[PDB]
């Protein structure tokens, strides 16, 4: 039943090994699991996005802290945020408010307001011209936002599997990369 | 479509801030939002009302173990529950199984036994003589309720984070209860 | 309304202290509470088979790690997965992860499948003869499967204490099983 929704692409086509929507399964669900994956993907497209920012050398100009602690002097990675060289705990709570408020407020799908699928936050507030694309165009950039999500999952998860196995003697000259 | 409904009144009328209720928002939400918020409210009056009574010197008569602690030997505040000098670590299981024994049986919305709103508990079994007030009154007394719910959420949060700041050197000579 | 469903048997009959089933329960609350009821006693009756399978003196033949510690050598109890002499943190969590991928893929209620009562997961897969009994065989298995599932909590939930308060000094000498 959806097997010829989005993400079901070349080369792999439908793939559902855990069996999730095998059966009878309802929209909801669908719709519910669609939701998780397009916002891990999101998500882990800004960490990686993030990362790579931080590892080339590209720090916020100033200090983090009235202290004096400057941007550029703290690690990159999981290091950054849980550690004894990491940010200030103050500074991690800030984040994790913001981001708790981004999702009881803004980042939320508020119904009647003219959204068109699963993942559509836009809510008839915020568009750079959506209706300028035509229907193709507009699968083709949900399926290359879905497909470069699912990306970003996976290489955010090797990059702090990758700073989290250093200590442990696993360091790996990763290509591009090179070490973390 | 809820900015008629309970708790908006004067002079604040319709707070929705994170848009909560924002586009068309569903009875259900309201009532699971309601809900919630009624609960806290409870809740917070009874903390509320707890943490003056013990204040004040109010203590009951007696000893909470067979080993001879009295009821008056323990401190006031979360350094009562959570801390070196706190009520027996059995006391407090004793208390929260209470609680959970009252959340899955007693405080609950039995649902066909005569409930009139979100919040009604009473599920025809204790009544105090609701049906004498009339309509009018019966709302009054519902926004007195919900309105010294937030007012001891906010209160109860107030003396804890006071009372967890003073170690930390921020004590403050607060009006009326006075030093923590 | 549920006064005549499976697991009302003599000589309590309907038992329902805690009132969960009390007023127009819907039917939707009576399937969730008999499948979380169901699938307890299953886990229960695992663990309670395998723990008396472990503490009778068989065990694996072989080796856990490629370290050699051989399976017969492990603690019986709580003490096999969680404490100082426990199973690797490995193997714990390759079980959990299996448990998980069992959670999410095979034992589930796959919807259109044929599945007849609450607790069916055979979902026209692997079925050993289940239409051979009739009606009243049909329940007779379930409620054999229920009740023994309930005994199993039971009998779970009281090796895991003995074993527990045994450091604390409360050794018993328990009928049959003796001394943990
Ligand atoms: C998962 C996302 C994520 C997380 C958790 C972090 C976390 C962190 N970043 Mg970072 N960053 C990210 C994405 C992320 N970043 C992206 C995508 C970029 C590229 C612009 C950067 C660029 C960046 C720089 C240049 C620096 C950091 C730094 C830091 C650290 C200090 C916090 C700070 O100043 O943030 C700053 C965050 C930013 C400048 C960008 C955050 C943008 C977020 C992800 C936007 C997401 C929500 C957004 C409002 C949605 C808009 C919707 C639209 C319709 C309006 C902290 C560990 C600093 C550091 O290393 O100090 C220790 C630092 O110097 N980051
Ligand atoms: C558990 C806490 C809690 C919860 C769930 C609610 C829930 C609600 N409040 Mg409320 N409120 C609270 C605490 C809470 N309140 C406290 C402590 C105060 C005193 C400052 C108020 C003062 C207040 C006013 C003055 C009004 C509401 C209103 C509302 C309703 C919609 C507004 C909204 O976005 O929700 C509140 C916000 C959240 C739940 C987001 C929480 C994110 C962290 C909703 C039922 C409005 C209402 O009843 O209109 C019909 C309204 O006018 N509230
Ligand atoms: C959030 C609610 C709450 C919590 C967590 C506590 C927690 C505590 N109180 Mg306390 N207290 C409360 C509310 C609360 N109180 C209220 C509202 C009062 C005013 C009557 C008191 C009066 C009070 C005294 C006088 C003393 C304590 C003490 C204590 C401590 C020991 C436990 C004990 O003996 O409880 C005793 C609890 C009570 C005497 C009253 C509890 C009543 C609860 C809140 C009823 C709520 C549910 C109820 C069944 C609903 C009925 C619905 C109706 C339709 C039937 C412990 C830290 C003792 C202490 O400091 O020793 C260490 C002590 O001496 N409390
Ligand atoms: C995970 C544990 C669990 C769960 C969810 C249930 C769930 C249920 N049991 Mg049950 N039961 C259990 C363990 C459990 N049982 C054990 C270990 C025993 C043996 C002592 C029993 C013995 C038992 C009897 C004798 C009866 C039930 C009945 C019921 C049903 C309604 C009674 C009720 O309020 O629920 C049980 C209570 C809770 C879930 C509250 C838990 C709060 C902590 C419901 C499907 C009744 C039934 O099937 O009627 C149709 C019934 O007559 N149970
Ligand atoms: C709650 C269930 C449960 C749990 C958590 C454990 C946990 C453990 N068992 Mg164990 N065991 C169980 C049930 C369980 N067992 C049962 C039911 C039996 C009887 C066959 C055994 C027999 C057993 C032996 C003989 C040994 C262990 C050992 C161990 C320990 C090492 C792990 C291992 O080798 O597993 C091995 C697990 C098994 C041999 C059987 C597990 C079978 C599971 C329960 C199947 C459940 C799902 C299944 C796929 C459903 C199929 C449905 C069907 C339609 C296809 C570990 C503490 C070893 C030990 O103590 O070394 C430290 C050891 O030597 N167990
Ligand atoms: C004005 C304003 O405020 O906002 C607007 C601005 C604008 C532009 C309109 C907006 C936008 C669009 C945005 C932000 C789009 C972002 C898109 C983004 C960020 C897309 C890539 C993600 C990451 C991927 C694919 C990672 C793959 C990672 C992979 C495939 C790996 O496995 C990788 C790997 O590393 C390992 C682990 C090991 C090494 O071998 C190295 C490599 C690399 C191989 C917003 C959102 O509307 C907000
Ligand atoms: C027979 C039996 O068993 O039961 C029945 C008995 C009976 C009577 C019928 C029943 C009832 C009704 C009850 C229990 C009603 C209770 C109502 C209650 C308990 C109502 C106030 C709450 C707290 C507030 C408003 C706090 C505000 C706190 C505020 C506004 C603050 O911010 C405060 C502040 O401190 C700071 C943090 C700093 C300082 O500057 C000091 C102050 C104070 C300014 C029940 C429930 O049906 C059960
Ligand atoms: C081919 C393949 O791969 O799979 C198939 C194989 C097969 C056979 C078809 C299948 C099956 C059926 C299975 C596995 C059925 C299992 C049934 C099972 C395991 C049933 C008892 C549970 C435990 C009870 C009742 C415990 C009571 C415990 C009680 C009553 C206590 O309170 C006890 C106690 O200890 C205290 C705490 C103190 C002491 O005084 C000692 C005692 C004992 C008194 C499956 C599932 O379809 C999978
Ligand atoms: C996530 C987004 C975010 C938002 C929306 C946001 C809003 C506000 C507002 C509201 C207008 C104020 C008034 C405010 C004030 C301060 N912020 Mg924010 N702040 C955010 C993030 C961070 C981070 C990451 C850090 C940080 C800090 C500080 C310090 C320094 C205190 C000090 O030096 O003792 C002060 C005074 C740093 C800190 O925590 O220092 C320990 C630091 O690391 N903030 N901040
Ligand atoms: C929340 C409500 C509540 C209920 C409904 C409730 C019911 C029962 C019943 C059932 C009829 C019994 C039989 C019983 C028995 C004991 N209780 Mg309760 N008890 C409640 C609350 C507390 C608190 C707050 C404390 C406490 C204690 C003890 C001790 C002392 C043990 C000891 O001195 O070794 C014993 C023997 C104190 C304690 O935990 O001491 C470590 C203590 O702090 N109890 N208690
Ligand atoms: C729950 C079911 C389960 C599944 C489905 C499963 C699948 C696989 C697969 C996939 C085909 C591989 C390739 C694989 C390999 C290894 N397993 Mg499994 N394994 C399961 C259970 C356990 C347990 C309980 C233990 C264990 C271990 C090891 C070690 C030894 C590592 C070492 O000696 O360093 C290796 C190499 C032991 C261990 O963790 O040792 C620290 C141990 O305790 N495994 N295992």
């Amino acid at each position: 039943a959806f097997e010829d929704e989005l993400g079901a692409q070349a080369p792999l086509g439908f793939f559902d090994p855990f069996g999730m929507l095998s059966g009878d399964c309802t929209q909801e669900r669908f719709d519910r699991l669609r939701y998780v994956e397009i916002k891990h993907g999101r998500i882990a497209q800004l960490a990686f996005l993030g990362q790579v920012v931080t590892r080339a050398g590209i720090h916020l100009p100033g200090s983090i802290n009235y202290a004096g602690d400057s941007f550029d002097s703290f690690p990159n990675g999981v290091a950054a945020l849980f550690g004894p060289n990491s940010i200030p705990t103050a500074g991690l709570v800030q984040i994790i408010s913001f981001i708790g408020i981004l999702e009881c407020a803004f980042m939320r799908d508020v119904p009647g307001t003219g959204n068109e699928h699963v993942g559509d936050f836009r809510n008839g507030y915020i568009d750079f011209g959506w209706d300028e694309f035509d229907e193709e165009t507009k699968l083709s950039k949900r399926a290359i936002e879905l497909n470069n999500g699912r990306a970003a999952m996976m290489g955010i998860l090797g990059l702090m599997v990758h700073e989290e196995i250093i200590p442990l003697g696993y360091d790996a000259d990763l290509p591009i990369i090179g070490h973390l």
